[PDB]
């Protein structure tokens, strides 16, 4: 329940202050709270026409699942109303280290520690956790979609595709969520972000998803034809490619759960973990430039 | 102006609007002309992809259908920082054919403006066709305005898509309802074989568009209808009301297999866009059009 009517303009409230990305509909900007000068991250979609329903929708989510750790917490929405075609500001937790999609880009040989590895993907098989318990589907997990806070703190953003008229990046789809021949109502199950979660693991491990030098039309064709995408080198440990292999399942229907991938050895077995806590603290404070 | 450019837009042309994919009015510093400014954060491999990209440019004149493109600058940052690519095109007041179907009555144009619109999109079509280029994107949003009611195809270097190879928005597979059946990727289509003709399917659903306010499979969820455009026969307008003709020219756009859709020139001459009798009274309803809105 949120009605577009009660919702106040954010003028002395929220300010803007740089852009920092785009979500499936609107921009993402580095906000600040007037008041206390608190940093929020704020998404600015035009509300028009069929978008109307499809940004309440994020509201509505954002708003009732975002009450765990490993999920970006929702701050509130507001309207700043334009002529008689509004703009409406969603407000939540600013994550300053950004995606993890800028982390592997911002280190040598762009790829991460298998301990890092790890234990980001449990804090996004933690946040996924929350999600399919409340019977709700990510449908868009991916490098870009997971964020950092200044204190390596993992959460999840964007409800934007959850379960518009815009196809997004294909290379982190599940094979099922590809229409084709003998899949024609394509079929989203919670397990499809499990594929996903398994691909941002090869995207941390080599700074890209597998299928990256592909034309995004091409990828999208390949997803559901080819075998199981493999990790590159064979430096990485037993666990890991096990971990890579339980995550990429194929067939969905032989796939493991987010319980069960959770007490995956690569996941459950975490004996450095608060090292790589400061580790990857001392990483984004390191990327000062 | 040089089109095979990358040079500094200081001197050249200046945002007059908010600094900050998304587009600026922009103008000439020297001469005040207005333009449209299409502002992109790039990154220091994307800048070398553009260099290449410049060399695959194809050359083509200026042409009444086409919104002129101007050329590609680079404003510069910090050593380290996104600097920002500028793509500068002819400017038009009046908006989209979307917008001008949208500020309409039911959400339908009559079947002379559709005739219209139609003929100045394929004139501005063979004219980039003559000279080997694919629009790639013909859609109501890419078709333009003025304030004197001249129909312009949106042009930012369509000849090496500097606008869809560079920024985050590159790797999306983007909105599929415009998109010919040979380019969506399938089981006998293994690789999307873009040719000029691509460009005329995409004709047929912008005039499909016109007539009924969104283009055929728009209730569809875009990867449902990626999946139904290649398997679907060609789509048809819903009503009976419009004009043999019309149907017919439909008809032509949408042939499912490309090798047997007819050239530009050969729709040019299809009896909806070649006789068009109330012409001159057509460009009078669109300018007035523009007037009554501009309020
Ligand atoms: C909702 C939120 C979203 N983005 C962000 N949400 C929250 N915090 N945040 C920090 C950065 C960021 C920091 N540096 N660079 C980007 C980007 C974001 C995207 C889509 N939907
Ligand atoms: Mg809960
Ligand atoms: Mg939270």
């Amino acid at each position: 329940d949120i009605d577009l009517s009660s919702l106040r303009d954010p003028a002395g409230i929220f300010e803007l202050v740089e852009v920092v990305g785009n979500g499936t509909y609107g921009q993402v900007y580095k906000g600040r709270h007037v008041k206390t000068g608190q940093l929020a991250a704020i998404k600015v979609m035009d509300v028009t026409e069929d978008e109307e329903e499809e940004i309440k929708l994020e509201i509505n989510m954002l708003k009732k699942y975002s009450h765990h750790r490993n999920i970006a917490t929702y701050y509130g929405a507001f309207i700043k109303k334009s002529p008689p075609d509004d703009q409406l500001w969603l407000v939540m937790e600013f994550c300053g280290a950004g995606s993890i999609t800028d982390l592997v880009k911002n280190t040598k040989g762009n790829t991460l520690k298998e301990d890092w590895i790890a234990y980001i993907s449990r804090e996004i098989l933690r946040g996924l956790a929350h999600l399919h318990i409340h019977h709700v589907i990510h449908r868009d997990i991916k490098g870009q979609n997971v964020l950092l806070t200044e204190n390596a703190e993992v959460k999840l953003v964007d409800f934007g595709v959850s379960a518009n008229t815009f196809i997004g990046t294909p290379y982190w789809m599940a094979p099922e969520v590809i229409a084709c021949d003998e899949n024609p109502d394509a079929t989203y199950d919670y397990r499809s972000d499990l594929w996903s979660c398994g691909i941002t693991a090869i995207e941390m491990a080599e700074g890209a998803p597998p299928l990256c030098d592909m034309h995004p039309m091409r990828a999208l064709f390949l997803i559901p034809r080819n075998p199981p995408p493999r990790l590159k080198s064979k430096k990485w440990s037993k666990k890991f490619f096990s971990f890579i292999e339980g995550c990429l399942v194929k067939n969905y229907m032989q796939r493991p759960s987010t319980e069960q991938l959770l007490k995956h050895p690569f996941i459950r077995d975490q004996p450095n973990e608060r090292q790589v806590r400061i580790q990857l603290k001392d990483h984004i404070d390191r990327t000062r430039k």
